[PDB]
Formats: C-alpha cells, sequence, structure tokens
C-alpha cells in the first residue's frame, strides 16, 4: 500500500544531497550493499568503506549521555536528569557538550539522543531514564535541543527508538547465538497502536527530532500491528519518510532487522551491525543483498536511495572536508573483538562545571518540613552505600554499567545500565561533598556505607550514630538497565532497611535519591522523622557536589518532576509490561493518548507526586494571565521540515507557525531568592480528550525576593490541534481551549479561555 | 630494704608542696583515703573530692593521643608518627595542641604520655605505636617535649608505663569478675631486669620526664623480679623516688594495684579505679584503707604523704584558680555507666593544619626506583580498604576502636586500638586526596577498596583495572591492640593478597602503609614492580592529605624510621613475648641493654632498613665535623631535678650539664630541596657496650639545591656516662670514644674521637 519515497534533500540538506546523489550514482552493486550494512569495528555500529570512491568507515557509536566505552571523557547527566531541570539552555549545552566529546573520539554518527521511544507508557520501563519528560511536548522540545546541539558540533545523530517502543520485557531482538534462535522462541512484543494515539502521542517528539534536522532514525525492536518496526512500510515509508518527510536514514537497532527483502523494501537503509558481535544478532544484507540485487528481486535504484540518505549526513556535516580524528577504543570487548585501545583526553574546561549545574538545577524536592536549607550542623550522620564510592570502582560493572554481580555495593548512581551509560572518571560523591562542607562548619561527620542487612554490626552502628546528630542524610538508589523492566518500584539494594532504621533512630531524616525512576517510598514518606526528601536522578560524575549546595542553601532546589510519582503502580496505565510466553506477544494500547499525568487526571487518581512538580525555598505567586491574539510569527527556524497534512494549509503557512503568545507574572512571595519553573496546560475540547496537555513551560532564574518576572508562552498551530483519522490531517478544533498556568499539573491558578 | 621518702616540692613546685601540705594537714582519715582511691565518674579515673576543703573530684583522661571518647576534638597522630618526624618543635606542639584539647575538655590528668614503657624489646608488641623510638636517648627527648607540651597547657601529666612493660601477653591486669579471678588463673609476667639494664635502657625516658615536670607516673601491669610494679619498694621508692627525685604520685594502672598494705608501703599513691568499671579491677583501699590505718598497720602519715604527691600537682597548674570546665562526656560506656553525654567543640583553628604537617614531616620513603615524585599521571588506579572510610563510619569500633569484628573494613588506619585511641571528627582518606589532585590534572582516578579475596568480583576488577594504569597506589594497614602482641609481622586484611594481584598487572606500584609497627613485605620489596615504598604510620585526622602533597613532590618526604625493620622477626632480640600457661611466667631480659638496632649492630645482622634510614627526593653530603670542647653549659632549664648519683659530682654541676657540642655540615647535593634529618652516635667504650649508641639528632628545614647548613649537637654527662652497678653511680669512663654523624644508624661518614 505504500511505497517508499525519494530523498531529495529538504531543506538545510539540499546541497549534501546534491554530493550524496553524485558519489552514489558512481557507486557499484557491491558498494551499495558495503556502506549499508555494518562491519568490525572499534565502535557500537561500521558501515563498510567505499574506498574507491574515497568514503571511509563510519564510526557508529552509543549513546545518549555521551560516547560509551571509552576513556578520556565526561560522564553526563542523564536525559531524566536534564529533563528534570526544565531548562531548554542546559538540554542544548548539555547536548552540545557530548557532540564536543562524540566527535573528538572520532564519532560519525551518535547512537542519540533517545527522542519519543521510550517515551513513557510504563514508569517500570528498565530504560525509561534515557528519555525525557513522560509527555510528547516536553519531550518534543527536549528531543529538539538534544539533536541540534549534537549536531551543532560535528556529530551525526541517530535518533532513537522509532517507535511505541514501551517495554524491555520482549523486546526480543533478532539473536541466534549458539543454536538457540530469538525466531525460534518467541517474536517480539506487538505493540498495537491506533492512529489517533500514534500521531497525537508517539511521533510528536519525532517529528521534532526530524524538524531539528536529525540525521537519521533508529527503528525500533518492537513489532507494531505484528509487523517488525524495521520492516513496517506503514511506519517507515508512510509515517515517517512521506508524512514526517524523513530525509535522512533508518538505522535498524542491534538486531532489529528480521529479514532481508520486506526490510529493503519497508524502509531500512542501514543493516546494523552486520559482521559485528560475531553476525549472533543477523546479517540479512550484505553479500545476500549484492545477491538480491543481482538476481532481479530487491530494486538496485531503491537500494541507491538507502546510500543516499547515509551520504546526506556525511556531506552536510563537513566530514568530508573536517574528518574526524581515529576512534581509538575498543568498546564492544575481548573475546567477541580481540583488539587493544589507545588513548585520548577529550574533557574540554567547562564541562564539569556544566555536568555539575545540572545537577544542581534538576535535584528536586519532594518535601520539605523545615529542616532545608541546612544552617550550620555541628554533628552529621550519613547512610547508604549511595553516598561513597562503588566498591569495585565506578566503571567496574563494565562498558554498559551491568556486569557487576546482583548484591555488589555499586555506589553512588550516576547513571543507569545499558547501551545507553558511559565510564566516568571520578564519582565526587555525596560523602566527599558533605565532608567537605562539614570541614569548612568545624563539625563531625559520619557514614555508615555498608550492607545494614548482610553486613556485622552495621545495624549496631547506625543505632549507635543517629541518636546524637543533628541530621541524618539517607541516600537511596534505584538501579535499572535495558533489556528489562522493574518488577514493582522497590528501592535497590538495603535501602527500606536502611530508611526503617533510620527513622528508628533520627527524627531529623534527609532523604535523597539516586534513581531511574519512580520508587516506593510509601512506608516513610509521611514519616514526620522524614523532614526532607529530595529526587537527584542519574547526576553524572558530579553527583556530591552538585546536591550539596542545594542543601545547604546556596541555591534554591529547583527542578521539577519529569513524570508522575503515584502512591501505587496499579494507579497507572494498565498493562503497562504484559509477560506471556505466547510466542506472539501483543500489548494493545487501549489507554490511548492517556499516558502519565493524563492517565491519572482523567480517572480522578492523586498521586502523591504530581507531574511538574517541585518544592523551592520560597514561593511564587501567578497574576496577570494575558492570551496576545495578535503576537504570531511565521515558522523560519527549523532545519527542515515536515509534510504533516493540516486542514488549515494554502500556500505560504505551517503547522509550526506560532499563532499566538501567552503571557503571565511571577512573584517572589517568601523569604528567599530562587528560580521557578512555570508551566501553560491547553485543554483542546473534543470527544475523549485529555483534562489537560501541556504547551509551554518557561524557567525563571534567581528572582530575588518581592520581585517580578514576566513568563512567556508561545503557541504554535500544531499545539492546539487534533488528528483527523477520517481526513488524515492535523486540524484545529473548534469549541472553548481552556489555556492554565502555574508551577505543576495540578496547581493551575491562572486560567482562561480562548476561542478560534 | 628501702623506706618511703617524703615529697618537698623540688625545684619548681615548692611553693604548690606548700599549699599542697597546707590542705593535707587540714583533712581527716576519712578524706585521705577518699583522695586517694578512684570513685565513679565519666573519666577514665575519678579520685574522691575533699568537699569540706573545697577540693573537687579530678577527671584523669585517656589518652596519649589526647582525650579518648569524646567528642568535638581532633584525632592526634600517634606518639609512633611524631617520633618519625625527628622535629622537636612537632613533638612539643602535637602534645600541646593535645593538652589543649585535654583542658578545654575538663580533663585534670592527662593518662600520657607513654614515655619509655613500652619502649620497645619486641616488634611486635601490640601497643607500641602509643611511645616514639625504640631507643632510650631519642624516647627520652621526645618524652621531655610531650610532658612539657601537656603541662604548659593546663593539664597534669600521668607519664607512662613504669617500667619495664614490654609484652602486652601475659600482661594480666588484676581483674575479679563473674567469680574467676585473674590471680587465679596467672601472675603478671615478671620482667627480670639486671641494674645496668633498668639504669642505662628502661629508666633513661622516664628521668627525662621527671626533669620535664611530670606530675605523676603511672605503675605499670608487669611484675618486675616477680614482684607487681606497683607495689615494688625497689622500682617506686628507691629507683624513682629516691634516685629519680620522683616529687608527684605514683598512679596504678587500671587494674595495676594488686594488694593493700605492699602498695600503701611500696610507693603507690592512687588507687585506680577503685569503684570505677564497677570495682571489678579490684579495690583495694576506699574504707579498706580507712580500716587499716586506724587499726594501725598503715602510718597514717604515709597516707598524708600520697595526698601531698596528688595535689602538688593541682596547685602548681593553678586548677584551684583557673579550674577545668565541667567534663561532660560518659567515656566509661554503658550498661558499665548509664549516663548521658553533653556536647563540646574544642577543635581549635590551627590544629587540623599541625596535625596534617606531622604527617607529611613523618612519612618515610623507604624505596624509591625513580616513580616518585609524580609528575601529572593521567590513568591512576587504587587499592585496598586502608585508601577509603571504615564501612561502618570512622569511629564504629568505638570507645577504644577495637569492637569491630575481625574481618571488618576499618578503613584508613589512622590510630590504633585501646586506650591509647581516640575518636576522630572526619577522615581525610588516602583516595579523596588523590582524586582531588587527578581532577586538578584532568586525569581518571579509580579505586578498588573491597576485600579482595571475599567479594564477588573484585580480582577481575582489579585485572581488568591495573594494565591500563600509568600508577598503581596499593595502601595496606596493620591494625594492632593494647592487651595482646602481634603473632608474627604479617599485613593486615587482605594485604597479602592485593600486592599479589598489585604487581602481577601493573609495572608502576607504588605501596603505602598505614601500621602500628614493622610488617612483613619480604615477598614485594625486591620487586621491580614496587617502584615505591613509604610507611606513614598512624597520621591521625589528616592521612589523605598529608600523604598526596608528598608523593607528588611540593615536599620531599623527610621522616626517617623510629625502630629497625628487620627481614624477619628471627633477627630480633629472642623472647620478645613469652607465651607460658605456667602460673608465674618470666621473662628474663638477657639481651640486656640491647635491643632494636643495639641488637642488630652487636650481632652483625642486616636489617631491610636500619634505625633512622629515611630517603628525600634528594642527596646529602656530610662535611667538616667538629668537636667543640669549649662549648660547654649549666644545667638551668630543667622544671624538675634528679638526684642521680654520678661520680664527677661536687656542690653544683650535674649530670646534665653540657660537656662539650659537635657540629657538622649538610650541603644537598642533588637536584631538589629537601629536609635532613642528621643523627649523631656515640661509642661508649667499656666491657659489653653497645656498637653506637645515639645521642643527637637535628633536623634541617627545606635546604635549596647546592646550598649548606650547620647540624648541632650538645652532647650532656649522662650522654657520655656508663651506669656503675658496683659504685650505684654514673660515671664518665676513661678510654676513646666513637662519634659519628650522619643519615642513618648505618650511613655514618663523619667520625672522629674524643677522650676525656
Ligand atoms: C543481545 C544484545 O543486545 O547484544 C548487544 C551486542 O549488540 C547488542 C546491542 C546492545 O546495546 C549491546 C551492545 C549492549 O550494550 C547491551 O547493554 C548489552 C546487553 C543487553 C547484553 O544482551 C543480553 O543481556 C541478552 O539478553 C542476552 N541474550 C541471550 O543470552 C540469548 C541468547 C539466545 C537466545 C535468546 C537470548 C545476551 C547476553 C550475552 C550475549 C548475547 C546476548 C549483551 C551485551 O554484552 C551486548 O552484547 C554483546 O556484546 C554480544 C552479543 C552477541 C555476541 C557477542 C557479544 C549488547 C551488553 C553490553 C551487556
Ligand atoms: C580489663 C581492662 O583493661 O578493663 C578496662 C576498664 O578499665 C580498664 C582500663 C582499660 O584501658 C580499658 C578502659 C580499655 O580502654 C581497654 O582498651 C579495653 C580492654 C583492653 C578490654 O579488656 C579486655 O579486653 C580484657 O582482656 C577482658 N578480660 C576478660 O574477659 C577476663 C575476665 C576474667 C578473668 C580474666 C580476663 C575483658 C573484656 C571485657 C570486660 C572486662 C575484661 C575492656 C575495655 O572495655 C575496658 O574495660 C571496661 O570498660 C570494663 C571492665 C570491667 C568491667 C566493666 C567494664 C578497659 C576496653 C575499652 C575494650
Ligand atoms: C567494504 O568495506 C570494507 C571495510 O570497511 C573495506 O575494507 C577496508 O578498507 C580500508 C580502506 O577503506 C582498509 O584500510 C582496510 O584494510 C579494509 N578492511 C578490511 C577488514 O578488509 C572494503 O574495501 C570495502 N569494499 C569496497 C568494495 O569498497
Ligand atoms: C495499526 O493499526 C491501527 C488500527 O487499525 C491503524 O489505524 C488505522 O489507520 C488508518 C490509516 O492508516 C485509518 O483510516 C483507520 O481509521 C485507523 N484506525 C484506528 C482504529 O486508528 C494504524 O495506522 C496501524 N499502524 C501501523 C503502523 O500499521
Ligand atoms: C549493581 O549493579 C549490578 C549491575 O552492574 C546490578 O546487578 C543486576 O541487577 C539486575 C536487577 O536489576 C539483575 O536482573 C541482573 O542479573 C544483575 N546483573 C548481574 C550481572 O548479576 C545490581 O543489582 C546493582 N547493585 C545494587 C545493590 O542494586
Ligand atoms: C568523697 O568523694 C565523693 C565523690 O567525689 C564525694 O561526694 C560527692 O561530693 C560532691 C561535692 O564534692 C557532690 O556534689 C556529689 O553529690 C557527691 N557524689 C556522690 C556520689 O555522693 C564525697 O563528699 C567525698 N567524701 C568526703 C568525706 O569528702
Ligand atoms: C632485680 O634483680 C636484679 C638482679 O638481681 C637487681 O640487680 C642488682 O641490684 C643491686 C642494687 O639494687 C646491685 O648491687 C646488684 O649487683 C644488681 N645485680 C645485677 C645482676 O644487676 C635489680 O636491682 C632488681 N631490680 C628490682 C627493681 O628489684
Ligand atoms: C578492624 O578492627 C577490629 C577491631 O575494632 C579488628 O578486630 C580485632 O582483631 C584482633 C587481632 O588484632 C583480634 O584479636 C580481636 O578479637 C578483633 N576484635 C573483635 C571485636 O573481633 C580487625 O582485625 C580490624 N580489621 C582488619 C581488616 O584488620
Ligand atoms: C477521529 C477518530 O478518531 N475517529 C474514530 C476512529 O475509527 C475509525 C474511523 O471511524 C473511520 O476511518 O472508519 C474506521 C472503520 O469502521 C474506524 O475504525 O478511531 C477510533 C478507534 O480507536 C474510533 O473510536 C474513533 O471514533
Ligand atoms: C659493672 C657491672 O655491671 N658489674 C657486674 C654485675 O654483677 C654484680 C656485681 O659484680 C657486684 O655488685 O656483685 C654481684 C654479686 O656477686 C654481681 O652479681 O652485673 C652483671 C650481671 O648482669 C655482671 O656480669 C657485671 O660484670
Ligand atoms: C542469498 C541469495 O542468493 N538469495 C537469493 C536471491 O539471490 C535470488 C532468489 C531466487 O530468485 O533466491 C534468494 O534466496
Ligand atoms: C489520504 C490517505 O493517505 N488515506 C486515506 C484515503 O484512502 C482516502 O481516500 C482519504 C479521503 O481523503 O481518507 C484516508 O482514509
Ligand atoms: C578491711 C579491714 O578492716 N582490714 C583489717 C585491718 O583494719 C586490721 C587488721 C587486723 O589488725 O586486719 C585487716 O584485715
Ligand atoms: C649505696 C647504695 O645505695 N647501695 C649499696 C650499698 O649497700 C653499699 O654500701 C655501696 C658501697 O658504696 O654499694 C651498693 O652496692
Ligand atoms: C579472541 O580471542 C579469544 C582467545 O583469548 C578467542 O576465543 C576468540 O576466538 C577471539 N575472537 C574472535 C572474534 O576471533
Ligand atoms: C522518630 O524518631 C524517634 C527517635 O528520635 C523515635 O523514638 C520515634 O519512634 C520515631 N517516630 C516515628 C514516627 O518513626
Ligand atoms: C545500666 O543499665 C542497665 C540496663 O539497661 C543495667 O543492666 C545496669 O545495672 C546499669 N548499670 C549500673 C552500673 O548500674
Ligand atoms: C610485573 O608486571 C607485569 C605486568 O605489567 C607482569 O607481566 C610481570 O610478570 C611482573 N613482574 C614481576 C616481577 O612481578
Ligand atoms: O545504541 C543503542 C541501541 O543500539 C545498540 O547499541 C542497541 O541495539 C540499542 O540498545
Ligand atoms: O590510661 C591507659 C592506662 O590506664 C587505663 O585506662 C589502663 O589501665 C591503661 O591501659
Amino acid at each position: 500500500q505504500w511505497p517508499a519515497p525519494l530523498a531529495n534533500g529538504g531543506k538545510s540538506w539540499a546541497s549534501a544531497f546534491k554530493k550524496a546523489k553524485a558519489t552514489v550514482t558512481e557507486m557499484t552493486v557491491e558498494e551499495l550493499a558495503n556502506i549499508t550494512s555494518g562491519v568490525i569495528g572499534l565502535c557500537s555500529g561500521v558501515t563498510g568503506a567505499v574506498t574507491r570512491l574515497g568514503i571511509p568507515e563510519f564510526c557508529l557509536q552509543d549513546g545518549p549521555i555521551g560516547p560509551r566505552g571509552v576513556h578520556g571523557s565526561s560522564q553526563f547527566p542523564a536525559g531524566l536528569t536534564v529533563a528534570a531541570t526544565w531548562d531548554r539552555t542546559l538540554m542544548y549545552a548539555r547536548a552540545r557538550g557530548m557532540g564536543q566529546e562524540f566527535h573528538d573520539q572520532g564519532v560519525h554518527l551518535a547512537l542519540a539522543p533517545v527522542t519519543g521511544g521510550p517515551l513513557g507508557r510504563t514508569p517500570l520501563n528498565g530504560r525509561g531514564w534515557e528519555g525525557t519528560f513522560a509527555d510528547p511536548y516536553a519531550c518534543g522540545e527536549a528531543s529538539y535541543l538534544s539533536v541540534k546541539g549534537l549536531t551543532d558540533a560535528g556529530v551525526a545523530t541517530v535518533s532513537k527508538h522509532w517507535i511505541a517502543y514501551e517495554q524491555e520485557t520482549s523486546r526480543n531482538l533478532y539473536i541466534d547465538i549458539d543454536g538457540v534462535s530469538q525466531a525460534d522462541i518467541q517474536l517480539p512484543i506487538s505493540s498495537n497502536v491506533d492512529d489517533l494515539t500514534m500521531h497525537e502521542l508517539y511521533m510528536w517528539s519525532f517529528a521534532e527530532a526530524v524538524r531539528a534536522g536529525t540525521n537519521h532514525i533508529m527503528c525500533s525492536y518492537n513489532r507494531i500491528n505484528n509487523t517488525h518496526s524495521c520492516s513496517n512500510a506503514k511506519g517507515l515509508n508512510q509515517l515517517l519518510k512521506t508524512e514526517l518527510n524523513f530525509q535522512g536514514g533508518v538505522v535498524s537497532d542491534w538486531g532489529g532487522q528480521w529479514d532481508s527483502v520486506p526490510a529493503a523494501e519497508n524502509g531500512l537503509d542501514v543493516a546494523m551491525p552486520g559482521k559485528g558481535f560475531l553476525g549472533a544478532l543477523g546479517d540479512f544484507w550484505g553479500a545476500t543483498l549484492v545477491e538480491l540485487i543481482n538476481n532481479g528481486t530487491v530494486s538496485e535504484d531503491l537500494v541507491r536511495d538507502k546510500a543516499v540518505r547515509i551520504l546526506t549526513g556525511y556531506y552536510y556535516l563537513g566530514q568530508d572536508t573536517n574528518p574526524p580524528p581515529p576512534f581509538v577504543y575498543n568498546t564492544i570487548g575481548a573475546p567477541t573483538l580481540n583488539a587493544t585501545s589507545g588513548y585520548r583526553n577529550v574533557r574540554k574546561p567547562g564541562t564539569a562545571e556544566l555536568i555539575k549545574e545540572i545537577g544542581s538545577a534538576s535535584v528536586t524536592l519532594l518535601k520539605n518540613t523545615g529542616s532545608l536549607p541546612l544552617k550550620h550542623p555541628q554533628r552529621i550522620a550519613v547512610l547508604g552505600n549511595d553516598a561513597t564510592y562503588n566498591v569495585l570502582g565506578p566503571n567496574a560493572c563494565g562498558l554498559a554499567n551491568s556486569a557487576c554481580d546482583i548484591d555488589n555495593l555499586n555506589g553512588t548512581l550516576t547513571t543507569g545500565g545499558g547501551s545507553g551509560s558511559a565510564l566516568s572518571p571520578y564519582t565526587i560523591t555525596p560523602l566527599e561533598a558533605l565532608q567537605k562542607r562539614a570541614i569548612e562548619d568545624n563539625a563531625e561527620i559520619a557514614a555508615v556505607v555498608a550492607n545494614s542487612n548482610t553486613t556485622t554490626g552495621a545495624e549496631d552502628a547506625i543505632a549507635a550514630l543517629l541518636p546524637d546528630a543533628d541530621v541524618t542524610f539517607v541516600f537511596l538508589n534505584r538501579y535499572s538497565e535495558e533489556g528489562a523492566d522493574a518488577p514493582d518500584f522497590s528501592l535497590g539494594g538495603d535501602g527500606d532497611n536502611l530508611m526503617d532504621l533510620a527513622v528508628t533512630y533520627s527524627s531529623n531524616v534527609v532523604v535523597v535519591i539516586h534513581t531511574t525512576g519512580v520508587v516506593d517510598i510509601e512506608k516513610w514518606a509521611d514519616n514526620p522523622n522524614v523532614t526532607a526528601i529530595l529526587v537527584a536522578y542519574l547526576p553524572g560524575q558530579e553527583a556530591g557536589n552538585s546536591l550539596v549546595p542545594v542543601l545547604y542553601g546556596d541555591v534554591a532546589p529547583s527542578g521539577k518532576l519529569p513524570w508522575t510519582w503515584g502512591k501505587s503502580i496499579d494507579d497507572y496505565v494498565p498493562n503497562g509490561v504484559v509477560y506471556t510466553d505466547a510466542y506472539s506477544p501483543q500489548s494493545n494500547f487501549t489507554e490511548g493518548v492517556f499516558i502519565d499525568y493524563r492517565w491519572f487526571d482523567k480517572m480522578g487518581i492523586t498521586p502523591r507526586y504530581e507531574f511538574g512538580f517541585g518544592l523551592s525555598y520560597t514561593t511564587f505567586t501567578y497574576s496577570n494571565l494575558i492570551v496576545d491574539h495578535g503576537r504570531w510569527a511565521k515558522d523560519y527556524s527549523s532545519v527542515m521540515e515536515t509534510a504533516e497534512p493540516f486542514a488549515e494549509w494554502d500556500g505560504t503557512n505551517s503547522l509550526y507557525d506560532v499563532i499566538f503568545t501567552v503571557f503571565a507574572t511571577i512573584t517572589n512571595t517568601g523569604n528567599l531568592t530562587g528560580s521557578e519553573v512555570a508551566q501553560l496546560y491547553i485543554s483542546i475540547p473534543g470527544d475523549n480528550q485529555p483534562v489537560r496537555q501541556l504547551r509551554g513551560f518557561d524557567k525563571i532564574k534567581d528572582l530575588p525576593v518581592g520581585d517580578s518576572a514576566v513568563v512567556t508562552f508561545p503557541i504554535r498551530r500544531k499545539d492546539v490541534s487534533s488528528w483527523s483519522v477520517v481526513d488524515q490531517l492535523w486540524y484545529v478544533p473548534n469549541g472553548d481551549f481552556l489555556i492554565s498556568v502555574g508551577g505543576s499539573s495540578r496547581d493551575l491558578p491562572l486560567n482562561t479561555t480562548w476561542t478560534p
């Protein structure tokens, strides 16, 4: 039903396309199959060279916190962490700093960012932390800035994972290793997604990634409507390549490809990893593709378009004129690849400070009963291994932060597990930073950082230490990892046990959570002995020194939640992860657009902490909502353009034109300076529409006591539109639109109406 | 044979004595027995009050690194550590800083310093680390300065332990607890010590303590010639109170007293702890003493002299006019004493910097093959739990640093175990300090700090980490404790195992030893993969930041060994610790004056590292020895004077007159600034005399490249004398005296002769 549309180079890539087409028109069939399937090298993926035309191998490298598996680089905080800052400037700079290091390590294509897959359908998603917000609009924006950041350095982006990749359980990558094949055990989970939900929820952040100029897109492990994402014609040829007008390459996830011909015809451009990882994850193209073209079952022209889309990026970013230096690190690992590593340091001055600032900007205050900010306590207790180093070393858990023992004391959770992680040159531990500050105050400080259930004496130590303390810091964590979902919301390690002891022996307990996602603090959150609670997410290498200034009052906490914190897992969307032995496992997205806070608001469920909630050390009063109908503007900035049909289209016009801008005022109404993240939600009228939909945020910085600032919200056409499944286009529905503004999805003291 | 001589107040205490005598002449018998036996309180010992005469309870408090069992204080480095600096200025300042804190915590009498018991007869002595050098002269000097330091603050000193207390094994303190009495199992080890050895070896450092004005002296647990030290008339009434003319009090060690009448007549003044510690350690005086006086078996006058000697100190230090504040801490511990603690911070600005400076001045370089000082390594590995915190907290091992489990990862060994330890407000770990410095150099750094034998993965982690490192730091330790000797010289914990792995996977291994004494590094010391070796002893709270500047070259290492480092325990004095079940265990000091280096030199044994050995980062050339016969001076300074008979005595004259001064020159002959510790040894002629005897040291500070300085050695009469057992006096023997000067007991390039 959907033929494969040819690349034309779209907006910004027009000249790169032309050079790309020149080069591809010279290529033989043996060379087309080379560039378009992975070969063996030091990087996660490597396209074969076209050595006669002077085109080298492309290093395709993990991952969304920066080049994975290398020394000489920095461990940036995770997508989850930057989203929690709600600060567009840090979202950009994070990505640009990642890009610099990617480039300087010799990566042509970054396997990043994660731009909407997983988006957020389960809070138990094992790799959910790799993305940003559980919300199409906010994810959309963070995705735009992350892409832009990486491309503005020399690196091509492979935005991932397209699409509806919402559980790790039964993701079932193609693998055939030691005679058992995943095709023989179980098919990948089928995400069954209606057309409205696909357009309004899952496609939104990918459109943004496409607008920002992603050079490529990774197709996911899941099947969509019982068809593999990487050979889904409706997915890749229609929705991505026609409607979103995508001009770059689809890259398979590693084992994302299940067949040769359907993938060649339904939208895949690059077979990865091909000959790498021993060919264990399927090796469907290469010489098999040459043979398919020469015997005439696969169009040679079709395959030229694949090569065209791979080279467009190469030429647009100027990788011919300004090549990256050689990649020097064995990031695959022996015995799978025996090969020696060189060494390069790419840590630039500024980067460490940026990583810190992100941490200081993200850490989210969930509860404060008066214990914070700390003045100058004299006797300080610290509990939890999370407070200090991994007992085996910061990088002991290996190339993907996932090979340490089940019970190992891993230390401060600075990134999650999997392909999304990265090595660290050190960890500034929360204990080191608390101690530095205790020393300044001539105070004492003592940590119990062992396993409190299993190490002799730990329990008695904690009993002996806590009573005399002015403050007890308890550091908790929750490791999760690619390739599995969390079974429940319960804390990692000895966390529950720590918290029972802590509140048994101290009435001034301050809780800090390093985590990949929501966790169960129900037993203690309303204990008055727990005086304060903060989530620091995954702060990367600067964990301790980003946190302590916030604790001590040097800066007010300013982060707010990028997803919903429900009291129980039962309060979320049902069937968030499906567990079957069924050969063809199915996940029917019956919830529709209603994920995260949309689920909560539609069904009248009260979270513990809502989407976009965060405490400061001061308060903010909202006033003087203004809807400026006259403050509208054309769509100029975008690197690339989509072809999303929409009803109001004429010759010169766009779905991303700003049709009005909204203003409001905040006043710092408390007794301290703070920054505030203002949020704007629109209720679009219609049948089965969410109560509220986030369509703007804006972060006021360091607003002094009693001062005021205006907060500004440009609204796009798309931002007020619905998808018509009958007409197959975006339209702006007739009706009354509620527009609300405030500190969170549930603290919105200003509202007005807008009718089109 | 030896009657108890009456106090007269000697030199400096004459006016205190008079006030003391006034007060005691008013006292009833019930009051004399009160002041003179211990009662229940918050301090290690407490004398009863004389409330009618306005005399309060005296807090007697542990210990030789500063007030034990308190919060709000600093953990000073140990006696062993300060001795290794060989710097008289730091020996003084250490003690004065301790004294300040003692005073400010409300201690009247400090159970410190350790001034010659144990001196050094075994290298396995479990509490050997509490003293200073294994050498009478050097110990003597450190003892003088330590006493002086504490008394110049408001605190009375209880110098310990008198005398020949040279093993912990069978020390057998009197205890009777739950119906088993130590009197029923085994008598204390009998130190059997000839008269020459007692005078020339064991009494020397106590004479110095007495000269410096110790207010009191603790009598030891051991027996001497099968008589309890605390009821030994020859010991306390003759040698201490007559010959050394001691004017202050003998205090029993806790369980040091075994009887009522002999102790009252043979020289004991204070029964400790009396009613404290449940009376479990003997309670021989109190009401029993009142009953002994009133029935006329103990002279009332004798007991008045006891009270006189206790009050002299009280009045001399001005504890009436300027009382210490209240002692506020329960340092005994529940259930033995149920009582609540208050809080006081006495940490003065300067103290932390002094503690650091001592560390930086003591750490001793034993081997350096070119790896030190470090330039700017980029990849740094660290091994050993000693590198980081105690996993249970710095103070988890309790009031005497000795209650943690046998296998517990205690972290950096900053002090030893027992009554000599102290709490710590923090520990600046070697890892923290190495990391700070790595960060400055844009480098990476990773530690494996778990148990390398028992924790899953640790071995693989170390294999994966070490090969790529520029440098591997391995941190080793050896805990020892009061009440036991070390069984052998072998490293604590996983140390052996660490070192096998380290040299298996790295050829640039730098070893740092935190320890209470000599340890066995024989298997690795000549491995060329071990590029450098340093012993940091017990640095107290500032371990990491005192060490790292030395490693990185900011200051050249300047410490030298305060004892001998033999290749095997068999190379030391035989029968260093006697192990019997024999009811009356015996230790016959047949070696004589020949302990530590004297044993080694007399028998032609080559240590690995000799007494007074230490490497710098530069070299020193010695020249131009001068013996100035005309540079002599009277004995003015001493706070108190002894009555040691000596042959050359006339009316006005003294054993501590300087009879000549010796000079030499050092030149910094290498390529860096360094400090040098010059040593002077005299060979006194006679029958069975040591090859060499240390009689001077002098530390030149920060001598620039190619510059020179004179090093100066005043020699006392006593310094050239022998004890005549026939005549019972100190005499200067006729004969030829060799005088040698140089960098160590075995690197003495200058020598001359002196004849009297
Ligand atoms: C299954 C898989 O995802 O493999 C890859 C290799 O390319 C894939 C991309 C992936 O991002 C990458 C690089 C990762 O970074 C993952 O975080 C990652 C994994 C998720 C992990 O894969 C798993 O845990 C699989 O569930 C696990 N699967 C199975 O054991 C399995 C075998 C037969 C049938 C069905 C399943 C597996 C373990 C070890 C090797 C291969 C497969 C292997 C892997 O070593 C890593 O795997 C290898 O390095 C590797 C794979 C095959 C052969 C040789 C090496 C992994 C790490 C780094 C730990
Ligand atoms: C035996 C002894 O030295 O006791 C004292 C109490 O005053 C002594 C002075 C000593 O310096 C002091 C304070 C210490 O600081 C020691 O480091 C110290 C010890 C060496 C230790 O003593 C021992 O380990 C003994 O070998 C051990 N001895 C025996 O178990 C024993 C019993 C009967 C016959 C023969 C031997 C012991 C353990 C616990 C209580 C009493 C005795 C007890 C003690 O708790 C500490 O002991 C107590 O606090 C205590 C003693 C008796 C009753 C109640 C409390 C210890 C510490 C702090 C651990
Ligand atoms: C297909 O790709 C391979 C792998 O990139 C090319 O072989 C490499 O070519 C480079 C130069 O581009 C050589 O330095 C390497 O030695 C080659 N590697 C290996 C493993 O052989 C190969 O030339 C490409 N084929 C064609 C037809 O261009
Ligand atoms: C997956 O299945 C859904 C459900 O059938 C598809 O939804 C239909 O899409 C067409 C246009 O493609 C519309 O005219 C129908 O009315 C849609 N139905 C619903 C219920 O939404 C969806 O497009 C399929 N997606 C893929 C990727 O195959
Ligand atoms: C420390 O990290 C390791 C991985 O490096 C964690 O071990 C994995 O935990 C998951 C559960 O999320 C299991 O499904 C895996 O099988 C474990 N991996 C291995 C290799 O055993 C470990 O849970 C972390 N430590 C703590 C205390 O959470
Ligand atoms: C013997 O000493 C005891 C203990 O120090 C004296 O009793 C204490 O006296 C102080 C004042 O000096 C009181 O505040 C305490 O309440 C007393 N403590 C106890 C436990 O009773 C006692 O007075 C002294 N006896 C004589 C005769 O002076
Ligand atoms: C312990 O025993 C030794 C050995 O008998 C005593 O040494 C004698 O001391 C007297 C003077 O007190 C001399 O005249 C003897 O010649 C000494 N003999 C030796 C072999 O040195 C020693 O004084 C005794 N010490 C104590 C503390 O009792
Ligand atoms: C950590 O310190 C503890 C004491 O706080 C050490 O345990 C003692 O070790 C000695 C041997 O020197 C035994 O005789 C004692 O019985 C032990 N004490 C207890 C209470 O069990 C321990 O050895 C130290 N840890 C390491 C690794 O050396
Ligand atoms: C606007 C919209 O979402 N409409 C419905 C849609 O159902 C489609 C649609 O009515 C039309 O194209 O015909 C088919 C075939 O009978 C029908 O399935 O999508 C949802 C289903 O999830 C409907 O409930 C909507 O009302
Ligand atoms: C100077 C000296 O040490 N002399 C000897 C001493 O032995 C004594 C001494 O000879 C004299 O007082 O008489 C008694 C009794 O016969 C004798 O023991 O000490 C040592 C013993 O350790 C002798 O070997 C010395 O020669
Ligand atoms: C336009 C498109 O791509 N898809 C279909 C098309 O079959 C139909 O003719 C159109 C009416 O405009 O409605 C959509 O359901
Ligand atoms: C003086 C002294 O205290 N002790 C004795 C003494 O018995 C003897 O008369 C004297 C000769 O001067 O020799 C010592 O052995
Ligand atoms: C790497 O070397 C190991 C032996 O150490 C061997 O098992 C393996 O075959 C090698 N790997 C490859 C891909 O050849
Ligand atoms: C709070 O802590 C105190 C100890 O400070 C304890 O006695 C009390 O039971 C605790 N309260 C709760 C609700 O846990
Ligand atoms: C201290 O209290 C405990 C009970 O917790 C008791 O066993 C003991 O008798 C008390 N100690 C003293 C010396 O009275
Ligand atoms: C020194 O280390 C290397 C690894 O760098 C190892 O191969 C060699 O066996 C080691 N030598 C000794 C003497 O331990
Ligand atoms: O780059 C991350 C993705 O690419 C590969 O490494 C894996 O297939 C995914 O986890
Ligand atoms: O002060 C130390 C000494 O005093 C008491 O605490 C014990 O008897 C000895 O170890």
